[PDB]
DNA sequence: TCGCCCTCTGCTGGTTAAAG
DNA sequence: ACTTTAACCAGCAGAGGGCG
């Protein structure tokens, strides 16, 4: 148990929690020779390092595109060639989506606070949330 | 042990097609 | 028959954990 101070992770590998501290420090040890990017760890320079290569080892067996990323192949996989995957349900309004990430796309665009307001394009009516906005218009 | 490799997670911007 | 818009999607980067 090496424990972080300054959040609840903890790791029975000392070499873990020093790249966890990476996370609050901002240290980047393993830079990209190509570009900007640098990394906090050894893998994820690697995994970008496919992309100036051109390396794509992933292959959907279904239909034979490739892939840099090994999730990206699965998400391929599950939206394109597999029936009845349970869908993503906005708690604030009727919407359904297909991906939890595109779900808090939505969460952000449609039901988070507008600052300066949004006025209706038929009337003087200012509103904070889209789908307020959205709902009026209407 | 720790470099290596896996997995789960999550935002971005281009495309597309539906609503009004 | 045109704009506007937001889900769909591939792509890329975030982290945590097992093990030879
Ligand atoms: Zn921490
Ligand atoms: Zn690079
Ligand atoms: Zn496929
Ligand atoms: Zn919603
Ligand atoms: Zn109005």
């Amino acid at each position: 148990p090496f424990k972080c101070s300054m959040c609840d992770y903890a790791s029975v590998e000392v070499s873990k929690l020093k790249r966890h501290i990476r996370s609050h420090t901002g240290e980047r040890p393993f830079q990209c020779s190509l570009c900007s990017y640098a990394s906090r760890d050894t893998y994820k320079l690697k995994r970008h390092m496919r992309t100036h290569s051109g390396e794509k080892p992933y292959e959907c067996y279904i239909c034979h595109a490739r892939f840099t990323q090994s999730g990206t192949m699965k998400m391929h996989i599950l939206q394109k060639h597999t029936e009845n995957v349970a869908k993503f349900h906005c708690p604030h309004c009727d919407t359904v989506i297909a991906r939890k990430s595109d779900l808090g796309v939505h969460l952000r665009k449609q039901h988070s606070y507008i600052e300066q307001g949004k006025k209706c394009r038929y009337c003087d009516a200012v509103f904070h949330e889209r789908y307020a906005l959205i709902q009026h218009q209407k």
